[PDB]
């Protein structure tokens, strides 16, 4: 069963614009603010060039040069409406996307003379930032959620296939992030913005939406938009991304989002109604539920962004927001989903995931083989780039296996490297660490071999392992705090595993394999085949654990440990 697949870079951030027209052709349109064009694929997905727009398609008014605008398809009449991320009209297709188009009017007509200026200054225009139109009560309705600067997410409504317009009663909200330990400063602020929309069979709207909090937020209506319940913690954690939700055509749900979580806020981060930097945008995930949300599986990455270990990569071409953040999805057939994610030209990217794969129970991997794939081990140098970015370097290298052989192993060790620490925004970013991802489970066993290195450790010196339900960074020492289980390895006064207060010896200069099995709240940690102890664990989760997180303990430069191979299996 394949793993993901990029096929293609899209012609503009991900997130609106990605539309099937037939069984074979999928289009993605852009921002463009020249003769409006698209990328193309005439082969189901996998094959893609840019093409031009024909005459009659109307040029971008509003959005930006960055986004498409969204297009949706009318179930009811099988033509299609049009709006941008922000401004502009609406317009509705008559003969398709090649067909003629018309503009919605103030009075609730249908303009067809759009590019005569004079006649666009009585068009409809919706406002705040838009989301995707979605069809609700048996196609009757239309609903567009939107956000303004601070009120939180609303929606625009229409009940005659977008020709006349009011605003939902209410919408989400999501509370202010607070400045409590580990954070040393406030969260920006964003009121549950940027929602996504799903119809339950059972008629009820969903809600999710981006927020300030360590997960997105959700909502619900009984009453196809016009009010929603009181808003709620979502399973999806993530931080200041976006969510979006789908469904297959034979009735499977599909989540997608950055499942991360961003480094503590530092000290110089404002009173939260600015972003100083994104720590989290490095990744994208996908979970699916057969049975309408009651049960979840997956929550596997897709794709880790190529740059992310750059010292230049918050200002290679240009300063603007990058990442893997923002995903729209379109089914291909029985197993396949096209994915376009990510910002910015370098990192936006268009993917085939096979569900076989997402609903995986193993995964393996062998760090020197597989570090640039599938490995997160970053740290940041903390000096503001480009726009809300930091630049970065690996935290952790590959080294040759001391046993001799051919394997590369990598080092995980507290660094001697003065540009990882900022003393004004007081945070210092020099323990090395890694994280690697695998299917979701409740009950599972990970095992991984590591390695003491042969050479001079600190005090404090050794190996900080956790089992997480979401990425945290490879440089964050506070992952434990939140982690699902936790251990510490010690290397001084002589190496050991610290369960609790059981200290179980081991030996320097020689592979040792870990296991953990973990079911409920217990996990039970083996060391070389020998139980060694049990582990209590520290915080629930709506989830499970699909992560796997090292790093160093270290606070003075140390040699550190080396890691070889995980393997996980979870039921
Ligand atoms: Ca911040
Ligand atoms: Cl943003």
């Amino acid at each position: 069963v394949p793993e993901p697949e990029v096929v293609a870079t899209p012609p503009a951030d991900a997130g609106r614009g990605l539309i099937r027209v037939d069984s074979r052709e999928i289009r993605h349109y852009s921002g463009t603010r020249k003769e409006p064009d698209y990328l193309v694929s005439r082969d189901n997905g996998k094959t893609w060039e840019m093409k031009a727009a024909p005459a009659g398609y109307p040029p971008n008014y509003g959005g930006i040069p960055k986004e498409s605008p969204a297009i949706v398809r009318n179930p009811l009449t099988r033509e299609f409406i049009r709006v941008q991320p922000i401004g502009g009209f609406v317009f509705l297709s008559r003969g398709g996307l090649d067909g003629k188009w018309l503009a919605v009017t103030n009075d609730g007509k249908l303009e067809e003379d759009w590019k005569d200026p004079e006649k666009r200054k009585n068009l409809k225009k919706l406002g705040g930032i838009m989301r995707t139109p979605v069809f609700v009560n048996k196609g009757r309705r239309v609903i567009v959620p939107f956000h303004n600067m601070g009120g939180g997410t609303k929606f625009h409504i229409s009940d005659d296939g977008g020709l006349t317009w009011h605003v939902s009663r209410n919408g989400v909200t999501s509370p202010r992030h607070e400045a409590r330990p580990p954070h040393q400063g406030v969260r920006w602020f964003n009121n549950a913005v940027e929602a996504t929309v799903l119809e339950m069979k059972d008629g009820t709207l969903w809600a999710l939406a981006r927020t300030s909090q360590d997960q997105a937020w959700q909502a619900f209506s009984k009453d196809y938009g016009e009010t929603w319940s009181k808003p709620e913690p979502s399973r999806f954690f993530g931080t200041l991304t976006m969510n979006t939700l789908g469904r297959l055509d034979d009735g499977t749900i599909v989540s997608l989002w950055t499942n991360t979580m961003a480094l503590p806020e530092n000290a110089t981060a404002g009173n939260g109604t600015w972003e100083d930097v994104f720590t989290n945008r490095d990744s994208h995930h996908i979970a699916m539920s057969g049975d309408e949300g009651k049960t979840w599986y997956g929550f596997r990455e897709i794709i880790l962004d190529e740059h992310r270990n750059h010292p230049g990569y918050a200002t290679l071409d240009g300063p603007e927001d990058r990442g893997k953040h923002q995903s729209e999805m379109v089914q291909l057939d029985k197993n396949r989903i096209l994915i376009s994610l990510g910002q910015h030209k370098n990192h936006r990217r268009l993917v085939i995931v096979d569900r076989r794969w997402v609903g995986a129970k193993t995964r393996a991997t062998q760090t020197g083989k597989d570090l640039d794939s599938q490995w997160t081990i970053h740290t940041y140098i903390p000096q503001k780039k480009g726009h809300c970015s930091y630049n970065r370097k690996p935290s952790a290298e590959l080294v040759q296996d001391p046993s001799g052989g051919t394997k590369k192993v990598l080092q995980i060790k507290r660094l001697d490297d003065p540009e990882l620490v900022n003393e004004k925004s007081n945070v210092d970013y020099r323990n090395g660490g890694a994280t690697w991802n695998f299917p979701n489970g409740t009950t599972g066993l990970v095992k991984f071999r590591f390695r003491v290195v042969d050479g001079e450790q600190a005090d404090d010196s050794g190996l900080q392992v956790s089992l997480t339900d979401r990425l945290f960074n490879a440089c964050d020492s506070t992952t434990k705090d939140y982690a699902l289980f936790t251990f510490p390895i010690r290397l001084k006064p002589a190496p050991h595993l610290l369960l609790g207060m059981k200290k179980v010896p081991f030996t320097p200069g020689a592979w040792h394999e870990i296991s953990l099995l973990w079911q409920g709240g217990q996990a039970v940690v083996s060391l070389d085949g020998k139980k060694a102890g049990t582990l209590k664990m520290a915080n629930k989760s709506p989830n499970g654990a699909s992560y796997i997180h090292f790093i160093s303990t270290g606070s003075q430069p140390d040699a550190g440990i080396l890691l070889d191979t995980v393997n996980a299996r979870v039921k």
